[PDB]
């Protein structure tokens, strides 16, 4: 299988595989159970931005996830990534949706690592039609309105998952890396579901089979 | 398989496993490969003493091993219990040597665990028929408790394993616990002495004499 440390905006609560009562953000490793979250005071229909931190100085994995006007939700925890990482990675986004669905588009993606002194640094502010550097999977597309569409849309539909990987792999183990994105997440439902995750991969990583729905396109199981 | 949380002290380097180059302790969940360790001034026959704590209010693993008037050795860690340990668990001791050998004598061992539910242990001397321990392969009692093979001579066996469990389950999660042990280590040492929290049936798995401290069925 492949290997993941991601920090999910989980939408949907799934409290039969341990997710807490509320739309939530998570640091998850190796697992979908997330080792740590917060409440998410999600907003339908409007812009959020996620912004995601380490370093190997303290080696401790952060984010937020924010709405203009609004408090934000935060979360941190300890994580060597030489454990639990390979040494070269594979850098995404990911969502998906199930019975129940939303929109979970992406606006704009940056990423910068340092590997100390080595660095790559990648910004989209805005998707073509044909962005040869991103990897897209499953149902993920560019282009409509200059967006990055993870899951399908017509509207959001269910059952879908797509992620969309940046194209080089990357040198992960001072050592560091940060990463921003906007996102929008509409649904007709008063459910909105799943979610979307950044992550880091393997970096021949593949959407696993059966990873729609609470499984964010990230892992095969909910173990 | 079973599932463990441990605190290790590591006398013997392994580093095409992972672990530093030096006598070190470290802090361990579901690998002997640690996900934090501290470099550990070991001294060759004298007594120390561990110490781990842990609590749900900011849910971190905290261990420190020190000797008289010396500098300690402290590593800590965020865990959530809840999430890598089931409810209910056994607490230990656990111990090996190798290809090279040392004594992994304890001299005492305490724990205390509240959920208010409590449940508290202190043993400052072991008997030879000590019928609240489970001890497993090498450990024996009777008043110190030697967790390897220790010949009559009193100089110690490589390729040893030995644990020793208390009696009663422990509900772990529904939260604080905390342990201290004292020991002598003497001898290259190998390999070192765990504290650990396991499976309520969980037992030394084959094969893991030298480097997996009785308690990892491999180096994964
Ligand atoms: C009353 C509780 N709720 C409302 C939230 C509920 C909803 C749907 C079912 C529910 C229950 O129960 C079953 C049970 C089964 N069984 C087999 C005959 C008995 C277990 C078959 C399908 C469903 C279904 C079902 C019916 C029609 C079409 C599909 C299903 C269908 O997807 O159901 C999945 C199996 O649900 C079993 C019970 O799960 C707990 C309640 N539940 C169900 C869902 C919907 O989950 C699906 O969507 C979620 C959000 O997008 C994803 O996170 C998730 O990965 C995904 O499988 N959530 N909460
Ligand atoms: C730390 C120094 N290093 C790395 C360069 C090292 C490397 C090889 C040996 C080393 C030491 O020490 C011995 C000692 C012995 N003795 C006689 C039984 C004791 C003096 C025999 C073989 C070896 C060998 C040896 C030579 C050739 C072929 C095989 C081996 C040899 O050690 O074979 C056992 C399997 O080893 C594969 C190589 O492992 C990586 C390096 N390293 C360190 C050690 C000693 O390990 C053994 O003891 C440890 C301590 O109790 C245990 O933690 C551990 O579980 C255990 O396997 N092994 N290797
Ligand atoms: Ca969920
Ligand atoms: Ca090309
Ligand atoms: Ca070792
Ligand atoms: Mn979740
Ligand atoms: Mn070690």
């Amino acid at each position: 299988a492949d290997t993941i440390v991601a920090v999910e905006l989980d939408t949907y609560p799934n409290t039969d595989i341990g997710d807490p009562s509320y739309p939530h953000i998570g640091i998850d490793i190796k697992s979908v159970r997330s080792k740590k979250t917060a409440k998410w005071n999600m907003q339908n229909g409007k812009v959020g931005t996620a912004h995601i931190i380490y370093n190997s100085v303290d080696k401790r994995l952060s984010a937020v996830v924010s709405y203009p006007n609004a408090d934000s939700a935060t979360v941190s925890y300890d994580v060597d990534l030489d454990n639990v990482l390979p040494e070269w990675v594979r850098v995404g986004l990911s969502a998906s949706t199930g019975l129940y669905k939303e929109t979970n588009t992406i606006l704009s993606w940056s990423f910068t690592s340092k590997l100390k002194t080595n660095a790559l640094h990648f910004m989209f502010n805005q998707f073509s039609k044909d962005q040869k550097d991103l990897i897209l999977q499953g149902d993920a597309t560019t282009g409509t309105d200059g967006n990055l569409e993870l899951t399908r849309v017509s509207s959001p539909q269910g059952s879908s998952v797509g992620r969309a990987l940046f194209y080089a792999p990357v040198h992960i183990w001072v050592a560091s890396f940060e990463a921003t994105f906007t996102f929008l997440i509409k649904s007709p439902d008063s459910h909105p579901a799943d979610g979307i995750a950044f992550f880091i991969s393997n970096i021949d990583s593949s959407i696993p089979s059966g990873s729609t729905g609470r499984l964010l396109g990230l892992f095969p199981d909910a173990n």
